[PDB]
């Protein structure tokens, strides 16, 4: 085997998607049990965006205002109501594909699979990590709006991104399935942009981690440093503190290859300092970071 | 905006995946209306795939030397048949998530998702392009074999790799739908080796205006090239000679972005002479191949 950076098969959430229009605005909506959840400014036009007052144009609407569309069949709006930044829609026909699921706001650095969707069709499945800043650098075209990014444990979807919006350094913000927007961003136009980001450092220790799992060890030294000292280092390099927690994070995989987690950051120390010298870790010249210890452990593992 | 390296959604293959066993040895089958397919390396023994003789081995065989399982559950084999490198399993019962779909057999250079599959189970997706060596950089651990590469157009899923193994650096070999190998690999413990690859030059170009496409242009420059020059260039970074056919697939990208096919061709050469500079393009740092024009067209907006 090689090491690649995968989504989860996306059959469980491709049965969930539909298409939810109101007035001359399409996007996507996340259908489970009777309810489609969607981005409540799939109520606005053009104007609308500059500030709406989504209260009092959601009072202008009635259920007949919502046209939902499941494949070739069009659903029917029986009660709809906002929850934060979604709108969520009653229908009268319970998704009879709804997979065992699960809501869930996830952590800056963790990493999730984004079904791209348009018109309520799924059209490509990648992964992608929450940045640090908030922002996911994604792949998205008009109309992707109510797209979703999730992870699967087992049998169950954990439902974790709606897509909303593209912000002016064509990164994308979205909120988690109760509608609240991940970082300060709003679904409104303002001047909003994107603070500075930085590399997720417990990410690429754990894909370090992976490298030695596979053979890749060229890197590795007889040193250690303090947790200070690194976090010296790595913030000149724009890598984000690394925290106690994120040492203990990384102990199952620390335990797995022996190698304690302060050991490896001397190496990685040594890397950001003197580079690669030409060499690659995994077949790549750079360092990577959107893999979590979690998704390590569950790929070097054949997890299915 | 964004561009990045994504997959077909996998929902009508991961319908369509089952396990099969034959003695001691399980792996992925794909099972079809009535029909189930796998490698028939699925008979073979640890000493048998030394030098095996398909013909001698599965003639004695019968139908209830196979089971297959879609999950949990049996399905009884009614018939088998070797077609090339695969095995065909007829089994009683159709598959209801069987969608339309069609065997196709790709060029070197084209890309398409691959479901990888352990025990007739998903695992994960995800995108690759087939090695103008007829490799595929896939990592695929033991017991992947059987996992299938698709495409996907409208509703009809085009299948088009099953995976059969892997070679000495670590790359993955396999075969169409119809069990032909791509490449000159054979289904058996040998000393077959990957032949020499190239970076396949078409792609890069359709990555370079995805870059541009995307609001990023400073690798640009006002020269211009012919394609023999460009070629004489590309060729001693190891590039894929390119074709006017070639020139001619990246038409509608020049047209979108206003840019001339040789121009692109002259950055492409200026930045094989000179490098990146610490610069990156659509935030690699590399010069990427993994995306034909069709993909790019697919992805960016229009």
């Amino acid at each position: 085997s090689g090491f690649r950076k995968m989504a989860f098969p996306s059959g469980k959430v491709e049965g969930c998607m539909v298409q939810v229009t109101c007035g001359t605005t399409t996007l996507n909506g996340l259908w489970l049990d009777d309810t489609v959840y969607c981005p409540r400014h799939v109520i606005c036009t053009a104007e609308d965006m500059l500030n709406p007052n989504y209260e009092d144009l959601l009072i202008r609407k009635s259920n007949h205002s919502f046209l939902v569309q499941a494949g070739n069949v069009q659903l029917r709006v029986i009660g709809h109501s906002m929850q934060n930044c979604l709108l969520r829609l009653k229908v009268d026909t319970s998704n009879p594909k709804t997979p065992k699921y699960k809501f869930v706001r996830i952590q800056p650095g963790q990493t999730f699979s984004v079904l791209a969707c348009y018109n309520g069709s799924p059209s490509g499945v990648y992964q992608c990590a929450m940045r640090p800043n908030h922002t996911i650098k994604g792949s998205f075209l008009n109309g992707s709006c109510g797209s979703v990014g999730f992870n699967i444990d087992y049998d169950c979807v954990s439902f974790c991104y709606m897509h909303h919006m593209e912000l002016p350094t064509g990164v994308h913000a979205g909120t988690d399935l109760e509608g609240k927007f991940y970082g300060p961003f709003v679904d409104r136009q303002t001047a909003q942009a994107a603070g500075t980001d930085t590399t997720i450092t417990l990410n690429v220790l754990a894909w370090l981690y992976a490298a030695v799992i596979n053979g890749d060890r060229w890197f590795l030294n007889r040193f250690t440093t303090t947790l200070n000292d690194f976090n010296l280092v790595a913030m000149k390099y724009n890598y984000e503190p690394l925290t106690q927690d994120h040492v203990d994070i990384l102990g199952p995989l620390s335990a797995q290859t022996g190698i304690a987690v302060l050991d490896m950051c001397a190496a990685l120390k040594e890397l950001l300092q003197n580079g690669m010298n030409g060499r690659t870790i995994l077949g790549s010249t750079i360092l990577e970071d959107e893999f979590t210890p979690f998704d390590v452990v569950r790929q070097c593992s054949g997890v299915t």
